[PDB]
């Protein structure tokens, strides 16, 4: 059920091995030595990632790796749909902007930070959340100048618990991590967006890459003399499979949680967040559905815009499924009722102030909130020509030197880059009626950007109207239009332009929005401090988990399947037969990669396939993970790897505020399947010689 | 291949059916001289079975089976299609107009009597042992002169089985005053509603509750106010004791069709022809209805039925076609063919080996026509609305040409026009569905074998399909209100002899008719050879684990409750819940809404002694037994031959089991009979309906 601090195994370790566990404390995690923590990698700032090897090999998801792989393809070596195997070490691609974080130290530092923030003054000072004040903190402690004492190594103070405990990471940072193999999209990505979110899942979502540092295994940028790195830790991949009910542990960087929402909170999240981003997406995304089905050419164009805003869509209705079946507000409500009933019972009256504060926060800033929401789902992400160009001061004050050429060239820029190649006015016309007549029927005149007043003012009414004199009017109109512009440029034109006051006018009731609703976060964050201060005192630190905030946590459970739904069940595992059942050639999601196809053909399945004969694909389990979880590491009751993390079910996307035992599951890819597409698909055996693999 | 069983051949069976779970006496479910459960199953309303349940002549049958007759006593004042229908006394019963409860009183063997009245041949190559005129005096010989006559209420029927190499004489007892006892409101009658239509797992309360009457004597007789509650011979006992996983489980009712001893040729003409052009061209008509549908809600409301419509054979024939494809349906009729042939040439009997011969190649001889015939009746005939528009009758063009016959002639035009253009027409969806019809149409179709008028296409309007269509509209006497009035305010023979919707609607009812008439002589030497190539199979196999095609006769089936995988990690089990019921409720959604009684009976837990073991209270099961359309309302046993539940459904997973039983994935979709009984006593209040049935704990 929790995302546990290191510092925290100490007090779990008991109950992990009566679960299964049976490795050693500290050859988990180790506070004053090595540890398998020791091969776990924040990946390029988000994913999780590990070494599984002594020469710095790094196993990651594919979609972590994906970028990676799209910048070293061209159409001559399409290494996206191809894949790429780097037959040589010499061969691996170096990556710009790439990097790889070790957590080499965790230390508490609670009362240091506790005792710096004494010196405050003003009690209301968000300072004890402030990363720059933090950093100032981080820097006093490790020392003066600690970084060159100590190269490739730097410090960090988060705040934990809403600012009830501190830790200090000492970390070391690579940044010549290149890529060694990567499965072709058909199988790094084959639900691809029809399987996001879903168990059973048949996705091979798996990148490989490798950590290069100097002689002496010290950081370095890309360099030619660069070799690779000998980690003092990497994982041992296991070949023995799993089991329904096996123990499951991972590590990784879980991003965020709310675990310590008040019914409030839930209510709030519920309707106006989640509401508000399925009702604007669904008429945002019908619109571009009977757009792309009624012309091919809309369909390629605007199936990225479209498959980008279906992502949070369907995680709204996960979570909002979780709010209307699961208890999520009756629960908060239970854990509230629970500690203002025992501040009662103490004298402290604290506790029942603090939830009250946020209630009152929470019910005042509800009108302002909804309009932000209505906006930003409705207009700033929901009509491209919102982020049409605007004419900066700059721009004006050149069009009235002789570089008025040059401001014209930097409009011309901006409007190339929003009239691209994938944008089609009469879609985004069509978008735009449907988004508009939504949100005219939701914000009130007197509430509206007031470019939005003229639809009631000047036509009637008519939001096709308003919206067709936009594109006929404006010099983003058409690239007809913006070249007349272009050749007699005027400011009074660009001040007076339909779209630019349309775009001008939305971005600055957002920001007018967004600085009004900012004030409201502190009463609430400094309350939330009190809050879990109090519940922590009453049902201590033990089955309580700090919530995530991309710092480094275990999570342990079972290999075990649920039932979604009265009379179905889906097991624990996932084989290579369902792959075969979901292929469908005229459908670039579900396409099979021939050599693949060929392995399942031949039972060609080598030293991977189970005791039965059938050849795995992935798992789930029931570990709390979450964004920031991606490529993590999944480790047997010995620690051996069994699997990457790279999903978790929609049921379970709840689970950010509220675990849920009998839905949530962490989806895996199967270590078998990882180690069968290198082999049989990429015929890169030095991969696999490389790696410890445990019989 | 599980099999739908001849009543004769439980005898045979009988030692099977105990090994695996059966415990009454043969006798006790089929005895051919006396009483048996098989008296309490009869045939609802010419097409569903339904089963007598009391002393008292009370039938349960599925919602959709009594659908028809909740719809016709409907009205705004009282909507029982939509709340419900519990008549409180027998007198309160409401009667219905053309219903029948058919029994099947006696089953007799005449194999040797037709196949000796059938020597007197006078042409080898003769049909009459399928006729149901020959078959029909024969039966009326064998019971006598004016059997109906002496004997009131019966009636004799003889059928061929096994292709013509068996024939049983029913004789039947039909009761026409069957009357509306009760039933559940379309909410839970038809929960699933189109969604779920063939799902398995299913949540649908498929039941409704009728009444056989009959004179003083409980003998037929029409509706009359005097007519009293028959009692029966026989009734079902209804078991309280539920269902588990493995349990034994049989169905008696009436499998319409099946094709069992298809070859390997007609297996793949199915798939290629038949069930291809289906998918291919109700695809191309359901997207444009669906597009249109969604972009006006008038529209939707217009549509919805003819899309629905549309839907369910579409989505049989995927089902279908998903088997061809992985159950290797083609490759198990090759087997079984391969096998008689080389059994046919060790006994020096070489006719079965000609007899699949003969079959291939007429199959292989009419694939051109039959692809043309499918292509013609889905795509325009089924496909384009304005393809049933008006077409002028020869009496009513020769009326049109002195005389007040002129206004009768338009009247009747008129009337017909009316019914074409009704208030759920829309001439430019229609126009939108046959632009994409007829694209596809005339893709597949060549100039030569084209319906005359669509010639124009090319010849007229150079290869512009929407030109073509747009021109039927603008120039029809049919293309609009206005139009139809201009003509009628002035009507002229000549003007219908050169109306473009007239002609083209004619063109394609000529093909349609010329196809049908070139096709049909390709039936008879398939039918003659299929007579010798079942007569082979049994000669070599036995009629022992080979059943005869479904006919419209009295069947039954044996299985287990049980559940299956339909596809890699997910399994559905044998049984779903009330729960399952209040996860799918949605009340912005017609199909999806919950009764507010049976909400409150599953919050409350009121589940009586109805619930299962673990409190749960049971709404559906599904079982191995072998069914198909005509089994909708039929009577599933337990082990003791009680009443179990009543079968509504089948999977789409199993619909290929026509051809190939699929044992790990076909299933009857049943109502469990605990769910039944929930319903009349928690959301109908209708004590008296519990009473009179004998239920067992
Ligand atoms: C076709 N429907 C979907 O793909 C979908 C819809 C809503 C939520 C989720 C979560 C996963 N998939 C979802
Ligand atoms: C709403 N249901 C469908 O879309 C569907 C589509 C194709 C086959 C089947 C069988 C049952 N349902 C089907
Ligand atoms: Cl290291
Ligand atoms: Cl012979
Ligand atoms: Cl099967």
């Amino acid at each position: 059920e929790g995302m546990w601090l290191m510092q925290q195994l100490g007090r779990k370790y008991a109950q992990m091995k009566e679960r299964g566990l049976k490795m050693k404390e500290y050859d988990l995690y180790n506070p004053n030595g090595t540890s398998l923590k020791d091969a776990v990698v924040l990946f390029d700032g988000g994913c999780t990632g590990e070494v599984v090897s002594d020469r710095g090999l790094v196993l990651t998801n594919h979609h972590c790796g994906y970028d990676m792989i799209q910048a070293h393809s061209t159409l001559e070596h399409n290494y996206l749909e191809n894949g790429f195997w780097a037959m040589r070490e010499a061969d691996e691609l170096p990556n710009k902007d790439i990097s790889v974080v070790f957590i080499d130290k965790i230390e508490d530092v609670t009362d240091y930070v506790k005792k710096e923030l004494k010196a405050i003054k003003d009690p209301n000072s968000m300072d004890y959340l402030s990363p720059k004040y933090l950093q100032k903190l981080a820097d006093k402690k490790a020392g003066k100048n600690f970084s060159a004492k100590n190269p490739g190594l730097s410090v960090e103070i988060k705040a934990f618990y809403g600012g009830n405990l501190y830790l200090m990471f000492t970390k070391k940072t690579y940044t010549d991590v290149r890529l060694v193999g990567a499965p072709p999209s058909s199988i790094g990505k084959f639900g691809a967006d029809t399987d996001n979110w879903i168990w059973p899942r048949h996705t091979g979502d798996f990148s490989i890459f490798r950590i290069y540092a100097d002689k002496n295994g010290n950081p370095a940028p890309y360099s030619e003399d660069n070799v690779p790195l000998k980690p003092k830790r990497f994982f041992n991949i296991s070949l023995g499979g799993v089991q329904e009910n096996d123990y499951a542990m991972i590590m990784g960087f879980p991003g965020t949680t709310h675990r310590y929402f008040t019914a409030s909170e839930v209510d709030e999240w519920k309707s106006i967040d989640n509401d508000i981003r399925i009702r604007m997406r669904d008429i945002r995304q019908g619109v571009m559905l009977r757009e792309m089905l009624a012309d091919p050419q809309i369909k390629i164009m605007y199936s990225a815009k479209y498959a980008a805003s279906q992502n949070a869509y369907k995680r709204a209705i996960g979570a909002n499924w979780a709010i209307k079946t699961r208890g999520l507000r009756q629960n908060k409500q239970a854990m509230q009722d629970r500690l203002i009933a025992w501040g009662a019972k103490q004298g402290t009256p604290r506790y029942e102030e603090a939830v009250h504060e946020i209630d009152a926060t929470v019910a005042k800033r509800a009108d302002l909130r909804r309009r932000y929401w209505m906006i930003e789902e409705g207009i700033i992400r929901g009509i491209e020509f919102a982020r049409s160009p605007i004419p900066t001061e700059d721009e004006t004050k050149a069009l009235q030197a002789s570089a008025r050429k040059e401001a014209i060239d930097k409009i011309r820029t901006r409007y190339s880059k929003f009239a691209n190649k994938d944008y089609s006015a009469e879609v985004d016309k069509k978008v735009a009626v449907a988004m508009l007549t939504e949100y005219l029927k939701e914000i009130p005149y007197e509430n509206l950007p007031l470019h939005l007043r003229l639809v009631k003012d000047r036509f009637a009414g008519d939001v096709q109207a308003y919206v067709d004199d936009i594109f006929a009017r404006s010099v983003f109109g058409s690239e007809a239009q913006f070249d007349a512009f272009a050749a007699v440029p005027s400011v009074e034109k660009l001040a007076e332009d339909p779209m630019v006051l349309f775009a001008s006018s939305v971005f600055d009731e957002y920001r007018k929005l967004y600085n009004e609703l900012r004030p409201y976060d502190d009463p609430i964050l400094r309350a939330q401090r009190t809050y879990i201060a109090g519940l922590l005192e009453m049902d201590g630190d033990q089955d309580q988990f700090p919530d995530a905030n991309l710092t480094l946590r275990f999570t342990y459970g079972q290999v075990k399947g649920y039932s979604p739904r009265d009379n179905v069940y889906y097991g624990h595992q996932t084989t290579l037969d369902g792959v075969m059942e979901k292929e469908d050639p005229d459908n670039w999601e579900f396409v099979v990669d021939p050599k693949l196809k060929a392995v399942y053909e031949r039972k060609d399945f080598g030293r991977y396939a189970d005791r039965s004969g059938r050849m795995p694909v992935a798992f789930c389990a029931t570990t709390h993970t979450t964004g920031g979880n991606s490529g993590s590491p999944v480790m047997n009751a010995n620690g051996e790897l069994i699997g990457l993390n790279f999903d978790r079910n929609w049921e379970g996307v709840g689970g950010d505020i509220q675990y849920l035992a009998d839905y949530q599951r962490s989806i895996i890819v199967d270590i078998r399947y990882v180690l069968l597409v290198i082999d049989k698909v990429g015929g890169c055996q030095r991969l696999l010689d490389e790696m410890n693999i445990v019989p």
